[PDB]
DNA sequence: ATCTGTACATGTACAGAT
DNA sequence: ATCTGTACATGTACAGAT
DNA sequence: ATCTGTACATGTACAGAT
DNA sequence: ATCTGTACATGTACAGAT
């Protein structure tokens, strides 16, 4: 039933080649102007992350994120109105000039001059391309990513997002986070949890004070690594192991609402990190791969369709590393929104699908 | 029954801490030793293998055994005729002087001189030490360790195991090798090849030729993961998981083995290493966890003698890393021997194990 | 002379194409 | 199925630095 | 660069429940 | 017997400091 769907969701070996080439091509440019030559992100490191490199991507290879991550050691962290998600970075003792000292702000390093300096760098570097046609996309509020539009005769889009590293152990808000115990196990939540943990610009623009000194949490990489070891027996998806539904659902889940959100206005606040959460907290929930059989799809399906129209009902729905932090509050979403998802969502479930076979 | 015999086969942790404490002191004193006054085998890294740190070990904490290895960069491998096993080392361009200089017989590395000096040193900083009763054993024909003997006054017995690290690729005669694709997965069985391997003195004083400069392939590092991650679920054994039965029946086997060879003279050939093995080969049969449940232990036990009794009709027990060499070989453990031992093996199978009630 | 850094080699899982 | 491209891990060459 | 503070796995020991 | 919860113990990783 839901085959065909995926088999037009599938992305294509030509596309996927003909894009990587391009976005490779302009990622390693960068890549060095940032680090080679003077810079105060020199030592930056690539990581690729997102939906193409979980191998979740879907229609098309029309977006890559890229995250230019930097170790910023001797770190004092202040959490920001016991958030949860928020902090304030500071710096320790500092012994020396430091390369971000023209970054600090007050007593605490900004974000905003950080990232519209490397914004300067990228743009300047991007100029340089020839090869490429390739600009740089106008500043979203909210972003912590200097986007670049590529036309590789197709439009790619690469967010090139800017990362602090800290090596230290995870913030105490994460403790209860990451619940997988009794899915992925307690010796790999413990080796996850020794890898370092990550910061982006807030870049939030409604004028609240500190805002440009405001970082984010960023588990990209720990995500990444969760799509790409999911089953809870290690043979999962593997060439001597049975395939499960997990990346199906979760691949039919983001075309639903990226078809519903380009149809209507009403649905901009959502993005796919809500159903990406929405599908950690059902693979927790069922841990088991034979839960997970391509037996059903349409079962495990529309179960994930279930449990995300109750995290809309009852407007809460915990982030995965950091569970007081409530992506469906009523301060980020209005319940009018959430209820209007959860009509369309509700049509679409039984009424069998029909935007699915739309544009 | 069998759990009756596992609680008297089941360590105590006074005795863990008492033995541990004196062993790491001892240990440690050597090691720094080894790395300080300026010796050939400086660099030298610490590895703690063997059924003791695997949880594996049974009735007393009476046995340790600990690799240094040292990274010996540049090596050539040339097989012993067809072994699989069993190799000589060559240097590519021999760097510096470099320290193992001395040791080599042109362009081959002596084990037998190598193996002398570490075993000199040992014993001058054994001589070296009065808070602890601590003596060298003799040297036994085909060991590859420096045995202490620590009369704390419960006799323990420590294998100081001289390693060669080297981080190429495995030898090709382990390309089949480590057939756990089906069970522990294809991930971790690349990811266990991109792991350094071992060299260890095959040190045999039958008097044939290349006596001293054979070595031998060691995967005690391999085998240790594989112990401590021995299902095909994650958590297969933690916290948040189910139990197994797979080291209880290791433990069975090994104690079976260790009464039988006790009372028979005719036994001496053979060792845990050939049950360990058995029981891979076993884990590897059987790779759900659900095979291995603690509510079916007789029947798993059974099963694993069965096999075992198998490779011993064959005359056939394949090392688990190199598919070529076989362990029952005739040029190995006479075939009287292997008939032996079956019907000894047989017959506390159908008497409900004797030997296990006697002390 | 030797040492270090860059980036070319090499091997395989994942998943597309047939 | 087999074949195959990409992504990512590690190993190793060698120019150029000391 | 050698040494050391934090974290948690794996395991034993024993009592209270079932 | 069987199970389970807490106490207790060793081993091992590793960031970061000196
Ligand atoms: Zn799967
Ligand atoms: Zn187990």
């Amino acid at each position: 039933k839901l085959k065909k769907v995926l088999d037009k969701l599938r992305l294509k070996r030509k596309d996927i080649s003909e894009a990587a080439e391009t976005v490779n091509k302009v990622v390693e440019r960068l890549l060095r102007r940032m680090q080679k030559r003077e810079s105060e992100f020199k030592g930056v490191e690539q990581l690729n992350t997102g939906s193409y490199y979980e191998h979740v991507k879907i229609s098309a290879p029309n977006e890559f994120d890229v995250m230019f991550k930097l170790e910023v050691p001797r770190i004092e962290l202040q959490e920001y109105y016991e958030t949860g998600a928020f902090y304030l970075v500071k710096f320790k003792r500092i012994p020396r000039g430091n390369p971000l000292s023209h970054f600090l702000e007050g007593e605490v390093l900004s974000a905003t001059k950080m990232l519209s300096k490397f914004r300067k760098i990228i743009k300047e570097e991007v100029k340089e391309i020839k090869d490429i046609d390739v600009s740089v996309e106008k500043e979203k509020p909210g972003s912590p990513a200097v986007t670049l539009l590529i036309r590789n005769p197709e439009e790619i889009s690469v967010d090139i997002i800017l990362a602090l590293e800290s090596k230290g152990s995870w913030p105490i808000s994460t403790k209860e986070g990451l619940p997988i115990q009794g899915w992925l196990g307690t010796k790999v939540r413990t080796n996850l949890r020794r890898e370092p943990f990550y910061l982006v610009p807030k870049n939030a623009k409604d004028g609240n004070s500190f805002q440009g000194e405001t970082w984010r949490l960023s588990f990209s990489h720990t995500e990444k690594y969760i799509l790409n070891n999911h089953g809870i027996e290690k043979t999962c998806c593997e060439s001597s192991g049975a395939k499960c539904c997990r990346k199906e659902c979760l691949k039919l889940m983001k075309y639903l609402l990226e078809q519903l959100k380009k149809e209507f206005q009403e649905l901009d606040a959502f993005c796919s990190y809500h159903v990406k959460t929405a599908i950690f907290h059902m693979w927790t929930q069922d841990p088991q791969d034979s839960q997970w059989d391509p037996r059903n799809l349409s079962s495990c399906f529309d179960k994930l369709l279930a449990f995300f129209l109750e995290c809309l009902r009852t407007e809460k729905l915990d982030h995965y590393f950091i569970p007081k932090f409530n992506l469906f509050s009523q301060e980020l979403i209005d319940r009018k929104s959430k209820e209007f998802l959860s009509k369309k969502i509700e049509y679409e479930r039984n009424n069998g699908f029909p935007i699915f076979d739309k544009l």
